[PDB]
RNA sequence: GCUUCCAUAGCUCAGCAGGUAGAGCGUCAGCGGUUCGAGCCCGCUUGGAAGCU
RNA sequence: GCUUCCAUAGCUCAGCAGGUAGAGCGUCAGCGGUUCGAGCCCGCUUGGAAGCU
């Protein structure tokens, strides 16, 4: 599981930063990648990474904003252009269906795969046995969300060499044991899987605030979270500039992380008004509030380890 | 007047070539630039050129195809994002209005300028005193066009130093003369402007075939034209591969130019299946039919001089 | 970096319609182009002043 | 270059459901990871075979 930022920009593309799109790699977790927001030219950034279209299972959009979605049409099309048969679900706000649907239609684009578009709302927007992705409304205007990708706890490791020392040959009967199931051994022996198990490994969590003004909702969404990808469009001083555009300030994101007891904070969606010099300044403004902070940047990849 | 190719690709972006978009620079001609097709990330390519959004007066689309239009939303938006107040007219086929209109709407994008969208059809799609842009149907499916940008003849140079030798002080009365008008001089003198004029300078012409199969219509559209930007998706041999996808072959474009008596041919919309090595091979296949041919490539700029 | 707007005799402010350059007490920043003609229109290169959703 | 699919004892063809490796006359290409356990799942690096709207 790794975070690979494909565009850390804001408003419009700049040679320094492309418009927003953060990729959550879950290849060894579920064999795929999830994009969060897909600003224009996101597929283009990808051609510089090892992330491949067909490997994207689901795109989550934070709020309808060309710098967050003008990249869907061309991306999905490319996935179809290169084969891709798996299903892809786009999760977004009201408007996302129309946008995607119209774009393909006018372009007479027939997708060689199943496209599920879901216009979400607060609460669980996707869940299975491995992950639970809850969304929430953020301060940036009606139809704006912050997402939390929560990986559910994984089972404890199998005390395999106790099973062996008990003369229980390693084989299928093993995974049944790994599942807590009580089984009957070839020797009419009965053991309770649960007995030979290690305490469960807590699962990772990543949060994407999207575009928003300092919010208490968001604070709660990222509780104890592992990584909170937070947008910091402005420096500390421009507190007013942020409020009016419904954005946030480095120091603001940092307070948020600290208050949420998040483990790490990544500042993204930086405005071109700051330089490759200010970028470390922006970062410092945050580090003074929340030690473990990082100013995201195009192609920065941050692995998320099992704490 | 110069042709600056912003994407010479085909189907999908490649680090070598971005998807289609050719810019016709008319800065010293009418203070602006016209884009022909605006594939995704076209604005991005621009950030590497001196062409600026606000400087684009009108985008002409050849046929609805994501690799030709997924770039409008983000481009127009950016023009609005950076001020821009001049009017911008997008000329395209049926579908272009819906696409542009829906994209801005869902994104709640209010344009700080007037946007005129015109869903064209064969014939003159724009004309004034300087230019006449005629469009035509090409072989690539209903709603596919090839454009000819025809600059109208400019007036002959003023025989100024004959006017002087005739003791006619240079001043306003001059441009009236440059206009053929017969005027009355400060000394109740009467001269016929037309008399002191040089033969008119013939005006330049550029053609954009767009995506199409070898066509006789196209051949006629580019008659005597100066530059014919022609799509050559395939090499000579893949004649069948081209026919089926409604595309063209180097040799085909070259025949076309030769037959049209075009002055120069630029091969574009190259498929990634060819390399930076094949690209000169592709070009050679054409040069054997039409000497003056060039394989377009990202950021190639070709000025169009007054022959 | 991006976008836009400025560098007019000795100071301020024009020249907000290309016609040998002004109003109060001068190589119109530079090189080049368009043009009959450029401070005024288009490139390029220097120096400044805002804003960057 | 892109995408996908291959490199299984001596040849062909499996192993198209992770459980000390097969059917006709073997370091499952290599290094590393996940896992109790990997030819089989995920990276990386070598060599091939198509197609690239
Ligand atoms: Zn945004
Ligand atoms: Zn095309």
């Amino acid at each position: 599981m790794e975070l690979l930022f494909l565009g850390t920009g804001a408003g419009i593309p700049a040679k320094a930063r492309n418009v927003t799109s953060v990729a959550l790699k879950l290849l060894e977790e579920r064999r795929s990648v999830w994009l969060f927001d897909c600003g224009e030219a996101t597929q283009h950034q990808m051609l510089h990474t090892t992330i491949k279209p067909r490997k994207i299972e689901k795109i989550f959009i934070t709020h309808m904003a060309g710098d967050h979605v003008y990249g869907l049409p061309g991306l999905l099309g490319s996935r179809s252009f290169q084969g891709g048969e798996d299903e892809l679900t786009v999760y977004g706000p009201k408007g996302i269906k129309a946008f995607i649907e119209t774009s393909l239609a006018v372009t007479k684009t027939h997708l060689t795969y199943p496209l599920a578009i879901q216009e979400i709302e607060e609460g669980i927007v996707f869940e299975d046995d491995q992950f639970i992705v809850t969304a929430v409304s953020v301060i940036h205007g009606v139809e704006a969300f912050g997402y939390r990708v929560q990986e559910k706890d994984v089972p404890g490791s199998l005390k395999a060499d106790v099973l062996k020392e008990m003369n229980i040959p390693p084989g299928p009967v093993y995974q049944k044991i790994k599942k807590g199931e009580t089984v009957t051994l070839e020797d009419g022996r009965i053991i309770n899987g649960n007995d030979f198990l290690e305490p469960p490994k807590k699962g990772r969590s990543v949060v994407f605030s999207g575009d928003t003004r300092v919010s208490d909702k968001l604070k709660e969404l990222a509780r104890d979270c592992d990584v909170m990808v937070h947008e910091a469009t402005f420096a500390k001083e421009d507190r007013k500039l942020a409020y009016d555009y419904y954005h946030s300030t480095t120091e603001q994101a940092a307070v948020t992380a600290k208050e949420a007891r998040a483990k790490q904070l990544i500042l993204t969606h930086i405005s071109a008004r700051y330089q490759g010099d200010a970028s470390l300044e922006l970062q410092k403004e945050a580090v003074d509030v929340f030690p473990n902070s990082v100013a995201a940047y195009d192609f920065l990849e941050v692995n998320v380890p099992r704490g």
